């Protein structure tokens, strides 16, 4: 059994009294709903309020979400309810505390007294010329515009970053990682950090655009999009690795499929169309996150169909991730908890078997592990396709679940 929960949104850092202190009050509900792991925001000092422009990586106390004590206390309360804590790991780029001779900020401070992470411009990807001293290796991945990109090929970098990651585990209690902007560096570099710190999982944010066409809708075929993600996992180590990816292929396809185009939910081989259908043990599915949804709304799930999205991900193979706002702010708490209870009581996991029974415009129906049948779409009756022995288990706006 595995169910993730994103424990923040783009606005969390503004929570009065502190985001982590507030969350202390949400732990019991999260645990009771069957959640096994909670993804928390970038914990370190960051030039940006949300945390994605990290500087003094050991300086947790400067976080806007809360200080090291509050964080340890939230993680401790999670662990007391059997729930793990995932840290949002932002290491593609980093901001320096001090300017050098050139008057450029490229003199970093790790946040401790000694020299851990007190990097110089040699640690900056030589091709991020806006900050480097041209002596480093070339960036192994894409560049982040606003801050110096770290040269992950630099040996000191690898060592001090792994040491820091192990300290987030040892001194704060984190169990796993969410790798921010994973396109920023190579899976080979990702492998170094994952292999070097044995996290229970390392879900990577590898977000590429979806092949679209003409009007703007995404194409029905998305093998290219999910091949890339599958390939990333292979290079990070495949099955031997704790590494995995957010299933952005499924996210894109589902975004469109619910708008009366559920025929999109199956590939020509009769398999789920996203990473879920090719490597479900490595697919972390979701409805919306702090970028796609929330107040940034880069790619929001149709707001009137959000529960259909959860009926899909929570009953299906792949590891589902519930979004904070959806569980707590939209009034879907009991409905979401009930879907997770169905998943759990039926022993459904990321690798459960999927048999699609109907993939039409207003009706998607599938059977999982031959124990649960779910239906999404506006079609009133799909009874003819329900196997013998199933009885309605749960239902809401345009979705239904049956169990034997
Ligand atoms: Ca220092
Ligand atoms: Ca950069
Ligand atoms: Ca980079």
């Amino acid at each position: 059994h595995q169910v993730l929960f994103q424990g923040f949104n783009w606005e969390s850092w503004k929570q009065s009294g502190g985001w982590y202190n507030m969350m202390m009050g949400k732990v019991d509900d999260i645990a009771a709903a069957g959640v096994t792991h909670v993804w928390l925001p970038p914990p370190s000092h960051s030039v940006s309020n949300e945390g994605y422009m990290p500087g003094r990586l050991y300086d947790i106390d400067a976080s806007k979400y809360g200080n090291a004590a509050e964080l340890k206390s939230l993680i401790g309360a999670l662990h007391g309810k059997g729930v793990q804590a995932i840290a949002d790991i932002v290491i593609n780029h980093r901001c320096a505390d001090y300017k050098d001779s050139r008057g450029i900020y490229c003199i970093f401070e790790g946040g401790t007294s000694d020299g851990r992470l007190d990097w110089g411009p040699h640690m900056i990807c030589r091709d991020d010329t806006k900050y480097s001293d041209g002596t480093a290796n070339l960036d192994t991945g894409a560049d982040f515009a606003a801050a110096p990109d770290i040269d992950h090929l630099n040996d000191r970098v690898q060592r001090e970053l792994k040491e820091w990651l192990l300290w987030l585990k040892s001194d704060l209690g984190f169990d796993a990682w969410r790798l921010d902007f994973a396109r920023g560096y190579s899976p080979e570099m990702a492998k170094v950090y994952i292999d070097g710190t044995s996290p229970s999982l390392a879900v990577a944010e590898v977000w590429d655009n979806m092949a679209t066409g003409g009007d703007g809708k995404p194409n029905y075929d998305q093998d290219a999009h999910r091949q890339n993600l599958v390939n990333w996992v292979d290079k990070v180590g495949g099955a031997a690795s704790a590494g995995m990816v957010f299933d952005f292929t499924t996210k894109g396809i589902l975004n469109a499929a619910v708008e009366g185009e559920l025929w999109r939910l199956i590939d020509p081989q009769g398999k789920a169309p996203g990473v879920m259908g090719w490597w479900p043990a490595k697919a972390v599915t979701f409805v919306d996150n702090h970028d796609t949804g929330s107040t940034q709304a880069m790619w929001p799930f149709p707001s009137d169909k959000v529960m259909q999205g959860y009926a899909y991900i929570l009953t299906h193979p792949g590891i589902p991730c519930i979004f904070y706002d959806h569980f707590f702010n939209w009034g879907f708490k009991d409905q979401i908890a009930a879907l997770v209870a169905i998943r759990k009581r039926n022993g459904i996991t990321a690798t459960s078997a999927l048999k699609i029974l109907m993939h039409e415009g207003d009706a998607y129906v599938a059977e999982i592990d031959g124990k649960v049948v779910v239906k999404i779409g506006s079609r009133y009756d799909v009874g003819a396709v329900i196997p013998a022995g199933f009885v309605t288990s749960a239902a809401g706006n345009d979705y239904a679940v049956w169990e034997k």
